[PDB]
């Protein structure tokens, strides 16, 4: 493994703060909870600080910490993202939904003290305002899927692509297509991975005494495929 793996043995806090601009409908997230890496485990809740969430919040799980993710121990040497902490990466997405716009976003994951933080600035253009996602025609659910992971060495980090595919609440799907690069913010050495992927699962629910828009989540995520 990795120097950064040692960084992940525990229960890790968790900070997520998102700004986004959507068609300019502007918004924020601020997340907390935590991750346990042993168990691929992540449990989290996320809260709209500017009112309403003008997009689904479904839409946004993949955007709101890979680190987080179990790697078998045979894979270890495969874990790029522990590999990068604790001066962390730099994770760069476009998401491509089907028939409507796009989001464009640049997260920095890395510790702030023992607290491991994710900052996201959050980009969609060309949505329709009455489609699937401005509309808010989305279930609040979340179905399990693969996430393929491939090195790019030139570039010192990892691409992935992937499609996401979220339930239209008249019973269809809006495929989310996912090209991802990371690349490491700091200069030590990272591990660069075989091709292998992360499997997802992620349960959304609600808090029965928040009252502002949020989402909670527990995610599990681990690495296979090799």
């Amino acid at each position: 493994m990795s120097k950064g793996e040692e960084l992940f043995t525990g229960v890790v806090p968790i900070l997520v703060e998102l700004d986004g601009d959507v068609n300019g409908h502007k918004f924020s997230v601020s997340g907390e909870g935590e991750g346990d890496a042993t168990y691929g485990k992540l449990t989290l809740k996320f809260i709209c600080t500017t009112g309403k969430l003008p997009v689904p919040w479904p839409t946004l799980v993949t955007t709101l910490v890979q680190c987080f993710s179990r790697y078998p121990d045979h894979m270890k040497q495969h874990d790029f993202f522990k590999s990068a902490m604790p001066e962390g990466y730099v994770q760069e997405r476009t998401i491509s939904f089907k028939d409507d716009g796009n989001y464009k976003t640049r997260a920095e994951v890395k510790f702030e003290g023992d607290t491991l933080v994710n900052r996201i600035e959050l980009k969609g253009i060309d949505f329709k305002e009455d489609g699937n996602i401005l509309g808010h025609k989305l279930e609040y659910n979340y179905n399990s899927h693969n996430v393929y992971i491939t090195a790019d060495k030139q570039k010192n980090g990892i691409k992935a692509n992937f499609k996401i595919r979220h339930n239209i609440e008249d019973g269809s799907v809006q495929l989310a297509d996912h090209y991802e690069q990371n690349t490491p913010i700091g200069d030590g050495p990272v591990l660069l991975p075989d091709n292998h992927y992360l499997s997802t699962q992620s349960a959304l629910s609600k808090d029965p005494n928040e009252k502002r828009d949020h989402m909670v989540l527990l995610e599990f995520v681990t690495a296979a495929g090799i």
